[PDB]
This record gives structure tokens, sequence and C-alpha cells, in this order.
């Protein structure tokens, strides 16, 4: 009477007027609704997540009648926790509905009996949008109302009479409530309203529950918090709201990233907290996730907030400034020594060992010098190659080119180093292009200042969206005609005379007179002896115009319109650029030396409910408003001004 396909279409009719009479079948025949023969074979859905799909104008009156009838013959613990068996809505369970439906009256309802709030989904569908899922809500029931802004379930699930859902408990990969809603979590307008309200009502209500270890200090199964984790992602709205924190009850104070040390009238120092950002050493650190391994699109806008900007300059003026600028003179002066030996290379012979006098030593102290840096950058780009290196290289305006250029400067320098000591003395064109390279990689150097650094990542854009099309078709406006106009020119066996013949290297020599002839210091050198000598000029002044007039005119059109396009990312990209230098520098230090050139100070910012006063590494930022007098929430130095 009550087989598999008639049930679940009355279930999903949502009549609870025919199911009177399950019970007196489903106790005399023994059977259960939890059976094999009573749910689909592929999923393993049952009648009480069909019902909650199925739901009328959020009402289906057959979940309290079917759970009634599930106790006769007995089993909630069963039946309600039934997950889907599937790989693509594993670990699925009733809950998991009765809250994506935003149900609420069903959720007291299946809480209840008990049934599971920890239940975690874990389906290739319950997969973030990187493996080949959907909705990454994390894996829990918490999670997902949290994820869904809707609170009360949110606050329900954690203050019932029944079994409570604690925030602490991770999902497969480690991340909690708030590890999800980052992950949730994008830039717009409405997404960042509900996720940083849903993130603060939980680490508050983590406070006033368990009174220890903040959750947003849980780590996950990567390493990473949900601040880390934001900077990783690109999530501006939240990571801004966590780093400007500031709480007022003083039961969570603890809970704040910005605190007020002093306000006397319309000036006041807020006094932020680098406990993750800049870690000496020891810790993983958000600032090196942003600079680093981030998403490039948002880098500037979460590099460009709270004391991180503040941060960068105040590590530039104590070493940043100084290293870099002791980079720059040792290198140019590497350039300077491998200048001098190619420009007393002796040419004669096989490659010139022979060096026998004291200037030839002084070559000799070029040329290890030398060698070193070749091998110098080699290393240094090959472990570079096993630990940070290998974003879109070459379309990358943050290093992504340069390492790939001074890996070619020290291939070439072993190259020539390996040929002058082979034997063979091509040694000398190797190393012509590895001078060239070298004093073109100290464009790198350009980072010190916001003008030659926006400089030479113009050169790099306005050498890609720009002067590469311009080599495509010049290219084909070029072969088009060195090839017809070299097609009236008439052969030299016809006798000797090349200028005015055509023989085995007149295209070559030709297409360089015609690259001569679109930048301008060319001559036409018209010719008289082609066999139809008008049509020829015909020719000429069409590569003229369309090469001098029309197209290298536009080449320069198309950079105004690159240059007011690409200032703004170029401002941008340079503070990248010169953060990425600045933790490359500090990186290359020992942990006491980082631990001595600290941006920052330690302040008694309060009591941790155990006399414990809060010693944190923080970092001050005078501000002033005449607007917002009523500065009296969390003056912690009641003597304002630093009292040096
Ligand atoms: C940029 C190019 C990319 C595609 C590859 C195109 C290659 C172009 C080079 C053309 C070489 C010349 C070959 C034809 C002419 C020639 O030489 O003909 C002959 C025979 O040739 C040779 O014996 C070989 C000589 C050259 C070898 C080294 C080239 C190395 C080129 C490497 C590529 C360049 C970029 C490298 C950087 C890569 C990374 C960048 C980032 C990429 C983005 C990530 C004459 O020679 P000769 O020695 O005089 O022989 C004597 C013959 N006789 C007279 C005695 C009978
Ligand atoms: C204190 C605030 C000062 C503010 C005022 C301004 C001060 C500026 C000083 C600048 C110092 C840095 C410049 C020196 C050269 C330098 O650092 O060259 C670096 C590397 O050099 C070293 O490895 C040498 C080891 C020794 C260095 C420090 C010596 C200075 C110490 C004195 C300073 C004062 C503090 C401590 C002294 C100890 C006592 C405890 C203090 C507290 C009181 C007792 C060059 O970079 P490179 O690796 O080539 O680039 C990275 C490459 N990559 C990763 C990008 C590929
Ligand atoms: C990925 C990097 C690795 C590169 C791969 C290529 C490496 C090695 C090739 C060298 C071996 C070939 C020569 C051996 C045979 C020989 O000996 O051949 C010679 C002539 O050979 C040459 O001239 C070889 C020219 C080499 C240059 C290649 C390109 C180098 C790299 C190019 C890329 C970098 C660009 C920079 C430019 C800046 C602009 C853009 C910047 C970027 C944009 C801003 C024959 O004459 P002979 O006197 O008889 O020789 C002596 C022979 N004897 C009599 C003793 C037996
Ligand atoms: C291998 C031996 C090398 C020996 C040392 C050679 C010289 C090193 C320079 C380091 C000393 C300090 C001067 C540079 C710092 C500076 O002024 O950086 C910039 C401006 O810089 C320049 O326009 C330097 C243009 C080129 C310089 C020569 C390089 C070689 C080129 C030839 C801004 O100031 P900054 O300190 O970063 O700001 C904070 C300072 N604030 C306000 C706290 C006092
Ligand atoms: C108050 C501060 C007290 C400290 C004072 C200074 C102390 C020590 C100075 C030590 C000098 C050597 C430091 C080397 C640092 C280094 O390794 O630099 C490298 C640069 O390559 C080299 O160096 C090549 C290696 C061979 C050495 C140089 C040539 C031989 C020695 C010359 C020394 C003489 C100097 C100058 C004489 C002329 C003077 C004119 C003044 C004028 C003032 C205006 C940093 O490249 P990287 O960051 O890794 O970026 C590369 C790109 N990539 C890989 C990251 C993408
Ligand atoms: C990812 C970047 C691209 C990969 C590297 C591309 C390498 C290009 C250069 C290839 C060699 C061109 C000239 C032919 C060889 C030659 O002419 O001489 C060869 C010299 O061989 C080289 O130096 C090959 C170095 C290859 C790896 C790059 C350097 C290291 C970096 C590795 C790449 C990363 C010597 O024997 P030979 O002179 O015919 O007879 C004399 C025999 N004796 C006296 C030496 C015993
Ligand atoms: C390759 C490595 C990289 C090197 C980098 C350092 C290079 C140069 C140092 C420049 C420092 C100042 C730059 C700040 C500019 C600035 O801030 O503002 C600029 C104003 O620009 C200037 O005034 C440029 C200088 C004018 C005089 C030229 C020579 C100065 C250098 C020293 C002398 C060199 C000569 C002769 C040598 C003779 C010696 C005997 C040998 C002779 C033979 C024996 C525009 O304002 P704004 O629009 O607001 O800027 C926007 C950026 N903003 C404000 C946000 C930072
Ligand atoms: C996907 C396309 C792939 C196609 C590639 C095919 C290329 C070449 C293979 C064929 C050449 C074989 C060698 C020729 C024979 C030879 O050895 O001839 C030599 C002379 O030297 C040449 O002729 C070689 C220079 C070029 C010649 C024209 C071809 C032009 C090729 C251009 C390729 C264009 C690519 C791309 C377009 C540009 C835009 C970017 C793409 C699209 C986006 C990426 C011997 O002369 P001699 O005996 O003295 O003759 C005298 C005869 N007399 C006086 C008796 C009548
Ligand atoms: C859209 C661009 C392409 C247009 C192409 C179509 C136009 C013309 C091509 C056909 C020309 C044919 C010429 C005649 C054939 C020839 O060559 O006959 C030669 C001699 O010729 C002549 O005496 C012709 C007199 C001069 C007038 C030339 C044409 C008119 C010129 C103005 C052209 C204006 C338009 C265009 C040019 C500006 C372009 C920039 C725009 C933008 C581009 C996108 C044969 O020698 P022979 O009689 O044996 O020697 C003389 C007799 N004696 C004394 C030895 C016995
Ligand atoms: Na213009």
């Amino acid at each position: 009477v009550f087989n598999r396909p008639i049930l679940f279409d009355i279930v999903s009719r949502g009549s609870t007027a025919d199911l009177d009479g399950l019970l007196p079948f489903l106790l005399t025949h023994k059977k259960r609704l939890t059976d094999e023969e009573f749910r689909e074979p592929s999923t393993g859905k049952t009648c009480l997540p069909k019902a909650l799909l199925n739901l009328s104008n959020g009402r289906n009156d057959t979940i309290p009648v079917l759970l009634d009838i599930a106790e006769r013959t007995g089993n909630m613990r069963e039946f309600i926790n039934s997950p889907f068996r599937d790989i693509y809505y594993r670990g699925q369970t009733a809950l998991h509905i009765a809250i994506e439906r935003r149900c609420k009256h069903y959720v007291e309802l299946l809480v209840a009996q008990g049934a599971d709030v920890h239940a975690q989904a874990r389906g290739r569908f319950f997969q973030p949008k990187d493996e080949g899922g959907y909705f990454y809500f994390g894996e829990l029931p918490l999670s997902l109302a949290a994820c869904t802004n809707q609170p009360h379930i949110v606050n329900y699930l954690t203050e019932n009479p029944h079994k409570k859902a604690d925030m602490r408990r991770q999902d497969s990969r480690g991340n909690t409530v708030l590890h999800a809603l980052v992950a949730i979590a994008d830039n717009t307008r409405e997404n960042t309203k509900f996720v940083t309200k849903m993130y603060d009502l939980l680490l508050l209500k983590c406070a006033r529950l368990f009174p220890d270890s903040n959750l947003e200090a849980v780590l996950n199964n990567d390493g990473l918090s949900p601040l880390m984790m934001a900077a990783k992602t690109g999530k501006i709205g939240i990571f801004q709201h966590i780093i400007r924190r500031e709480v007022t009850d003083e039961d969570t104070r603890h809970l704040s990233r910005k605190f007020k040390d002093w306000a006397y009238g319309p000036v006041y120092s807020s006094l932020y907290d680098l406990s993750s950002l800049d870690t000496c050493g020891e810790e993983a650190s958000v600032l090196e996730i942003l600079v680093y391994n981030s998403k490039i699109e948002n880098r500037h806008e979460m590099l460009a907030v709270e004391p991180i900007n503040e941060l960068l300059r105040d590590k530039w003026r104590k070493f940043g400034a100084v290293s870099f600028y002791i980079n720059v003179v040792s290198y140019l002066c590497a350039m300077v020594i491998f200048t001098l030996t190619a420009y007393y290379q002796p040419l004669e012979g096989t490659p010139p060992y022979p060096y026998r006098t004291t200037v030839d030593y002084l070559r000799l102290a070029g040329e290890v010098i030398t060698l070193f840096t070749g091998v110098l950058f080699f290393f240094t780009n090959i472990k570079d190659l096993f630990m940070k290196k290998c974003p879109g290289v070459n379309s990358l305006f943050i290093d992504g080119s340069f390492q790939l250029l001074y890996f070619i400067y020290s291939v070439l320098v072993i190259v020539s180093a390996a040929l002058y000591l082979a034997g063979i003395e091509a040694y000398l064109a190797v190393m012509v292009f590895a001078l060239v390279l070298g004093w073109m990689n100290a464009l790198y150097f350009t980072r010190g200042l916001k003008l030659t650094g926006t400089y030479s990542i113009m050169i790099q854009k306005i050498l890609f969206k720009d002067l590469f099309r311009f080599l495509l078709v010049y290219l084909l406006f070029m072969i088009g005609y060195a090839s017809a106009l070299v097609s009236l020119l008439n052969p030299c066996a016809n006798v000797p005379t090349y200028p005015s013949c055509r023989d085995s290297e007149t295209f070559s020599t030709f297409l360089l007179d015609l690259f001569k002839l679109t930048i301008g210091m060319g001559d036409l050198e018209m010719l008289s002896s082609t066999k139809y000598p008008v049509v020829f000029i015909i020719l000429l002044v069409t590569y003229i115009i369309l090469t001098f007039v029309l197209l290298l005119n536009m080449l320069i059109a198309l950079m105004g319109e690159t240059v007011g396009q690409v200032s703004k990312e170029s401002k941008h990209i340079w503070k990248l650029q010169w953060a990425t230098t600045i933790l490359d520098i500090e990186r290359s230090f020992p942990v006491f030396l980082r631990k001595a050139f600290r941006s920052g100070e330690m302040v008694t910012v309060g009591k941790s409910s155990d006399g414990t006063p809060d010693r944190r590494w923080c970092f001050r930022v005078d501000e002033v408003n005449w607007s917002h007098w009523n500065q009296n929430l969390g003056i912690i130095n009641e003597d304002p001004g630093k009292n040096e």
C-alpha cells in the first residue's frame, strides 16, 4: 500500500490526509522508515528531506506526523540523522535542509528531539568554488545559518534548551564559523554587511560563553586564522573590520584591535594591535600573506588601510630605505665591474686566458666577482622556485618579470664562463647580452621612489598593451612590401654591384632600409635599377604614410590612452613593489635583528579578567576630529600625551 514511489508523491504533495494508515501498515509488517527499500537508491533521500524540499509557503504539515510514526516503530536519532550517502550531498541531513529553506519553526522541532547540530556536509556540492562545488558555508548547521544571514537560529543553536552547537567545532578543514564567513564573503555592499554582523555576534558570544582563548585564534588545517584567511582570499570588508575592531563593554574589550590611548580635546591617539601583522620571525603574519601569496586584484586596497601603510613607512625609514640603497650601489658597481672587463677583454686567438700582468689580474677580479653575481642570482632564483615564485610570470609587475630576467643574466654569465673556459670564442656574444640585461635590470632598483618605480612599470605596460601590437602589424606591412619591392628588382645574373641589383642578401638589407624609413633615420634612396620604377615609389610612399604618419604616430597616441589609464594602477603596483622590497629585506635579517627594528611597543591595554595585564605590541596613530567630541570610551592613559 505504501511503497517507495507512492509516498514520495504524498509528502511532496503535502497532503496529511491519505498517509493516515502508515502506522497500522508500518507496524504489523515490521518495516522502518529508514530502510533501503524505502529510500531513493542514488542519494539516500527520506520522507523528512523530501517534505522540506517540497515546502508549501513555509509550512509542510507532514513532518510532525512522520516523526510520530517514526517513534511508534521507534527511531529519531536514526531517522532525522540519516545522511545522503552520495559523493555529492555527503553528510547532508534534514537540519541542513531546514535552515537553507529558512524555516525556523522546524529547526526547533528537529533539535527538540536532539537530532544533530554538528553533522558535516562534506559533499562535492558542499565544497568551495575552487574544487568543483558551489557553496561552502563551512560544513555545520551553525556555520550555515551564519553564512546565510539568518541570525535567530544562530542564537537558537547556541542558546536553546536542548543540545547546543558550540562555535569551536571545526569542519573537515579546520574552518570554524568565522573561517567560513570569510569564505562566503565577497567585497560587495550587502555581503560585507551581514558578514561583519554575524562575525561580531559570535566572537562576542564566544566570550560570554567559554571565557578562554578567543575563537578568532583557532587556526585551521592549513595553519591560518580568519584574519590571515581574509588576506589570502582578498576579503577587504571583513579584513578592515577586524583590524579596526573597537569593543567598548569592558567584559569584551580584550576582543579589540583599535584602542584609544588618550584623547585631549579634539586630538586623540589610536593604538593598533600588531599581534599577527608584524611578528618578527616566529609566527605566520598577515603582512607577509598580503604581500606575497594573495590576490593581486585587492592587495593595494588591503595595504591601504589602518596601520599597514604607516607600518611599512615605519620599516622603510629604519632599514628598508638604507639597505635598499646599499643594494643599488652594490649592483651598479657590479655592472661597472662587469663593464670594465668586457672593454678590457682581449680579442685575439683562443679565448684570451693569458693574463700575465697586473691589469689583467685586475680584470680577473672583475670576472670572478662577476661569476659570483651570476651563480648568486642563480641560486637565489632556484630556491625561490622551491619557495616564493610562480605567479603569472612576466605579466606580473611585482618582480614577476625581473625574477625571469635575473635568471637569464644568471645563465649567460655561466654559459659565457663555460665557453671562455671550454675554449669556444663566443663567450663574448653571450656576455654582451648579459651586460645589457643587467643595466636594464637596474630598473629593478627604481622602487625607492614613486617617480621612477611608476616609470619602470609603465615601460612594461606600454610594452604589452602597446608596442607588441605594433610589432605584429608592422611585420605584416613590412614583409608585404619587402617581398613586393624586391620582387621588382632584377637579379645579378641579369652584374657584380648589389646596391643597384638583387642577389642573395637583398631581402635582408632591404628590411633594415625599411625599418629605418618608418622611424625616420633612413633615406628613400630611390632606385632606377628596378624594371618598373614608378610603381616602386607608389609603394614606398604608402609604407611611409601607413607606418610613420599613421602607425608610429598612432603608436604615440595609444600610449597617451595607456598612461592615463594605467597611472592609477601604476601607483598601486608600486606600493606592492615597494612593500615586497621591505619584507624581503626584513625577511633576510635574523630574528634578533628584526626584533630590534620592531615597529611598535608594549602597552598595558587592559586586564584579562584574571588580573593579568594584556601586554600587546601596538602602533600609535595620532588623529584629529572636531565633531566626535564624546571620546570618553577607552582612555587607557588618563594622562594625555606620551609624557616622554
Ligand atoms: C626570443 C626568441 C624565442 C624563440 C627562439 C628563437 C631563436 C632565435 C635565435 C636565432 C639564432 C640563429 C639561428 C639561425 C642563424 C644561424 O646562426 O645560422 C647558422 C647556424 O647557427 C648556429 O650554428 C647557431 C648559432 C646561434 C646559437 C645560439 C642561439 C640561441 C637563441 C636562444 C633564444 C633567444 C632568447 C633567449 C631567452 C629565452 C627566454 C625569454 C623569455 C621567454 C618568456 C618566458 C650560422 O651560425 P654560426 O654559429 O655562425 O654557424 C657557422 C656556420 N658556418 C658558416 C661555419 C657554415
Ligand atoms: C633602531 C632604529 C634605527 C632607526 C634609525 C635609522 C637606522 C638605520 C640603520 C640601518 C641598518 C641596516 C643597514 C646595514 C646593512 C644591511 O642591513 O645590509 C643588508 C644585509 O646586511 C646584513 O645581512 C648584514 C648584517 C648586519 C646588518 C645591520 C647592521 C646595522 C646595526 C646597527 C643599527 C642599530 C640597530 C641594532 C644594532 C644592535 C644593537 C641593538 C639595538 C638596540 C640598542 C642596544 C642588505 O640587504 P640584502 O640582504 O642584500 O637584501 C635582501 C635581498 N633580497 C631578499 C631582497 C633578495
Ligand atoms: C633563457 C636564457 C638562456 C639563453 C639561451 C642561449 C644560450 C646560449 C647560446 C650560445 C651558444 C651559441 C654559440 C656557439 C657557437 C659559436 O661559436 O657561434 C659563433 C657565433 O655565435 C654567436 O654569436 C652566438 C650568440 C649567442 C646569443 C644567444 C642569445 C642569448 C640570450 C638572448 C636573450 C636575452 C637578450 C638580451 C638582449 C636585450 C634586449 C631584450 C631584453 C628584454 C626586454 C627588455 C660563431 O662565430 P665564431 O667566432 O666562429 O665562434 C667561435 C667558434 N670557434 C671558432 C671557436 C669554434
Ligand atoms: C649606516 C649603514 C652602515 C652600513 C654601511 C655599508 C656596509 C656594507 C656594504 C657592503 C657592500 C656589499 C653588499 C652586497 C649586497 C647585495 O647582495 O646586493 C645585491 C646586489 O648584487 C650585488 O651586490 C652583487 C654581488 C656582489 C657584490 C657587489 C659588487 C662587488 C662589491 C662592490 C662594493 C663596493 C660598493 C660601493 C663603492 C662605491 C661607493 C659610492 C657611494 C655613492 C653614494 C651616493 C642585492 O640584490 P637583491 O636585493 O638580491 O636584488 C636582486 C634582484 N632579485 C634577485 C631580488 C630579483
Ligand atoms: C637607478 C636607481 C634608482 C635611483 C633613484 C634615485 C634618483 C634620484 C634622486 C632624486 C631624489 C628626489 C626625488 C623626489 C621628487 C619629488 O618628490 O617630486 C618631484 C620633483 O622632482 C625633482 O625635483 C627631481 C630632482 C630634480 C633635480 C635633478 C637632479 C637631482 C639628483 C641629484 C643630482 C644629479 C645630477 C648630476 C650628478 C652630478 C654628480 C657628478 C657627476 C658629473 C660628471 C663628473 C615632482 O613632484 P611631485 O609631482 O609631487 O612628485 C610625485 C611623487 N611624490 C611627491 C609623491 C613623492
Ligand atoms: C603560422 C605561420 C608559419 C609559417 C612559417 C613559414 C616560414 C618560413 C619557411 C619558408 C622559408 C624557407 C627558406 C627560403 C629559401 C631560401 O633558402 O632562400 C634564401 C633567401 O632567404 C630566404 O628566402 C629567407 C627569408 C624569407 C623569404 C620569404 C619568406 C618570408 C617568411 C616570413 C614568415 C612570416 C611569419 C609570420 C607572419 C608575421 C606575423 C606573426 C604571425 C601571426 C601571429 C603570431 C636563398 O635565396 P637565394 O638562393 O639567393 O634566392 C635568389 C633567387 N633568384 C635571384 C635566383 C631569383
Ligand atoms: C591606396 C594606395 C595605393 C594606390 C595605388 C593605385 C594607383 C596607382 C598605381 C598605378 C600606377 C601606374 C603607373 C604607370 C605604369 C608604370 O610604372 O610605368 C612606367 C613609367 O610610368 C610612367 O611614366 C607613369 C607616369 C607617372 C604617373 C604615375 C601614376 C600617378 C602618380 C600619382 C599617384 C597618386 C595615387 C596614389 C599614391 C599615394 C598613396 C597614398 C594614399 C594612402 C595610402 C593608404 C614604365 O616605364 P616606361 O614607360 O618604360 O618609362 C617611361 C618612358 N620612357 C621615356 C622610358 C620611354
Ligand atoms: Na599625445
